[PDB]
């Protein structure tokens, strides 16, 4: 009691957040400690269920329905004046069983990131990437590398031709799942065909793809706003644009709302509210995080007005509008674990595309 412990993922601007924490302490005398444990989103329910854990947890909103269902989050209590400072759809992302159970911070979607000096006119279709790769391979380069280990990054292609997670009835139907329909299989088959053709490698992960793109070894990558800061520091002149289409249809990234939840076991709920409402969710607080690692579009209208001019943010929102907001229901983690296994198994040859996605469908439903 008398201090704040915050958990945030290691790809986010945790040093910038710590600067907001230092300002909070200067003003209040209350110490703010920012940590970025690994697997924090799996650890939180295990420690919060014993009355331990951080005061504030940051993640995309998809995890938070499961937390709320288990009673691990405090209902947040912003007055109507504060609610009107943030975009309504961001509050919708953090509403569960009619209650607000987090503060929305930022809106994330994946984009195509391209080296302007290797591909001045980036490909508009996935289908043209193999021919581009062939020309780059004679120069000792590759067309594209992105994280193939996490389903977040492959989902936009799987969804393009008709894949979906849970069907929404204007409630989600947790038994109407679109992981093994024909559209999902078509997109995952194309990924596997690129791997078979040696346009990509099944073992590429986040670090490998980031290093290759930021050293000028691959012409394109797929990543979110948090990655831009490291590219700024690199030698690469990059642009951010629409994901390629597949079978003429847009890639459909899942849209995540970075959210801050208050632990139901926290003895510091009033302090957490003060920190989040009056320090973090200000133009200056978000600026401090954003200059560390970019947040994307932000939930705070006044600061989003200042970011909306950036072509990178425009591209982020263009991809977001072609995609879908993630569900926040508890079943979302089952979806992600099952799809992760399916993609890895298909890409490594441990299962056919059809067998992998059928097994995932069975697991989720
Ligand atoms: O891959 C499954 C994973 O997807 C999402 O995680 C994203 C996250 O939203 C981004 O902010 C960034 O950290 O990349 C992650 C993928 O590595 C879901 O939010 C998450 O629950 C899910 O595990
Ligand atoms: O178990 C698969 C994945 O699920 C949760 C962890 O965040 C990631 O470290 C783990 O790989
Ligand atoms: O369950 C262990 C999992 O956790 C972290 C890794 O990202 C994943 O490769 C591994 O399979
Ligand atoms: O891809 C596996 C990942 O999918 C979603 C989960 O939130 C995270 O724990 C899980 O790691
Ligand atoms: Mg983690
Ligand atoms: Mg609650
Ligand atoms: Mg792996």
């Amino acid at each position: 009691e008398g201090k704040l412990v915050i958990w945030i993922n290691g790809d986010k601007g945790y040093n910038g957040l710590a600067e907001v924490g230092k300002k909070f302490e200067q003003d209040t005398g209350i110490k703010v400690t920012v940590e970025h444990p690994d697997k924090l989103e799996e650890k939180f329910p295990q420690v919060a269920a014993t009355g331990d854990g951080p005061d504030i947890i940051f993640w995309a909103h998809d995890r938070f329905g499961g937390y709320a269902q288990s009673g691990l989050l405090a209902e947040v209590t912003p007055d109507k004046a504060f609610q009107d400072k943030l975009y309504p759809f961001t509050w919708d992302a953090v509403r569960y069983n009619g209650k607000l159970i987090a503060y929305p911070i930022a809106v994330e979607a994946l984009s195509l990131i391209y080296n302007k000096d290797l591909v001045p006119n980036p490909p508009k279709t996935w289908e043209e990437i193999p021919a581009l790769d062939k020309e780059l391979k004679v120069k000792g380069k590759s067309a594209i590398m992105f994280n193939l280990q996490e389903p977040y990054f492959t989902w936009p292609l799987i969804a393009a031709d008709g894949g979906y997670a849970f069907k929404f009835e204007n409630k989600y139907d947790v038994k109407d799942v679109g992981v093994d329909n024909a559209g999902a299989k078509a997109g995952l088959t194309f990924l596997i065909d690129m791997i078979k053709n040696k346009n990509m490698s099944a073992d590429t992960d986040y670090s490998i793809a980031e290093a290759a793109f930021n050293k000028g070894e691959t012409a394109m990558t797929i990543n979110g706003p948090w990655a831009w800061s490291n590219i700024d520091k690199s030698k690469v002149n990059y642009g951010v644009t629409l994901l390629p289409t597949f079978k003429g249809k847009p890639s459909k990234p899942f849209v995540g709302v970075l959210s801050a939840g208050i632990n139901a076991a926290s003895p510091n709920k009033e302090l957490a509210k003060e920190f989040l409402e009056n320090y973090l969710l200000t133009d200056q607080g978000l600026e401090a995080v954003n200059k560390d690692k970019p947040l994307g579009a932000v939930a705070l209208k006044s600061f989003q007005e200042q970011l909306a001019k950036d072509p990178r943010i425009a591209a982020t929102m263009d991809n977001a509008q072609k995609g879908e907001i993630m569900p926040n229901i508890p079943q979302m983690s089952a979806f992600w674990y099952a799809v992760r296994t399916a993609v890895i198994n298909a890409a490594s040859g441990r299962q056919t595309v059809d067998a992998a996605l059928k097994d995932a469908q069975s697991r989720i439903t």
